């Protein structure tokens, strides 16, 4: 539950360590916003709270 972003503009989940990537949220340089993951494996899509 719950992800930070980082330096390249990716937000990463903290259970396994992968970087996907944000729809209506924007991923650009965050670093403690907490974006929810959604679809793990075939889609990697993520909301931010804006």
């Amino acid at each position: 539950q719950e992800g930070k972003c980082t330096a390249k503009g990716e937000c990463q989940e903290n259970t396994s360590g992968v970087k996907l990537f944000c729809t209506s949220g924007s991923c650009a340089k965050k670093e403690g916003q907490a974006c929810t993951r959604n679809g793990p494996g075939s889609s990697n899509s993520a909301s931010c709270p804006k």
